[PDB]
């Protein structure tokens, strides 16, 4: 899979388990269209979101529920979700990490691009 | 003012200077609406977006535009642009510092809140 | 002031207030010699270290005290403390500002210099 | 291995690789004896660190040499290195991963402790 997702706890310095995840592929309208989602495992990691044939060119945005995620721990949180939107290129063979670092009042991303 | 916007360079280690900002309200029909813009100063902080009055209750998006800034230093970065989501004015007003600190491939954003 | 320190919660997001921070310098032995300390005020901040006289070229480190913090809160947090080591006025004098943004489990800091 | 490294470069976007990394155990008279070293692999971690049978309760220092690193990339950094203390207790079963994301003027720095 050429894109994967990894989310972090920062109050409890553990994996985030069971975040939904939804990724959107922008459309020639300049709407958002749903391309795939998932629930974090106890990993806190989400594989098999898409395949290498699926993943084309484009822009897209990974949204990140974070609210749901801090009211099950009984914290009240800043932000609605996580958005993380970028282009994806062919500049060569390539794997996408979007990883995610969460605590309720602020949220960390960095793209991790492999060979 | 109750909203106020602060940009960090990472690889700088300075303020984020003349980096646009937009700030749309979520409406009745769900859809944004434009609030307020502005670019960051020398100091990296953007003021007077809205007073009190205006700034009521409701779900508001701070949109960074990152791209632009790195693209000017002539770096190609991987997001498209910072997203901050909050419902804002809930419990009563409030001030807002959002605060962002930006990396070519990373960014972290935090809020500060203050009765 | 041409050394200054802030310090932000990412669990309540607001200001860091009360928290020790001691500075030291490199001696000419190699051992760690006690510069200044104090604790940040009611915006997180902690000002009047020391003076452009005395804040001379050398490899300083700024101690921020973290466990204490978060244990008054009633969390046991991972680190002992957050250290920041740098060369200081290395190219002449310089103004820094040394910001930190606090989780249980995670820290960043950042350092914000101007001529 | 109880305790591995992995480290991340914020301006490339990319695992850091290679970096040099000392581990230090706090002794009884407070000075901070070598434990383990190494570097970074293509992957940015550092596996085999230690054992369970060596890694008892205490206080660890774990030093990342930033400075090497962005010197190689030609990019002038803030910091002489960075460094990560903390205590290892045995409440129950753990695993420790210590990840920092590395910008030429901040990083942070998480623990992911699972069981």
């Amino acid at each position: 899979c050429p894109l994967m997702v990894k989310v972090l706890d920062a109050v409890r310095g553990s994996p985030a388990i069971n975040v939904a995840v939804h990724v959107f592929r922008k459309a020639a309208d300049d709407t958002w269209e749903p391309f795939a989602s998932g629930k974090t495992s106890e990993s806190g990691e989400l594989h098999g979101l898409t395949t290498e044939e699926e993943f084309v060119e484009g822009i897209y945005k990974v949204e990140i529920d974070t609210k749901s995620y801090w009211k099950a721990l009984g914290i009240s949180p800043f932000h609605e979700h996580a958005e993380v939107v970028f282009t994806a290129n062919d500049s060569g063979p390539r794997r996408y990490t979007i990883a995610a670092l969460l605590s309720p009042c602020s949220y960390s991303t960095t793209a991790v691009v492999t060979n």
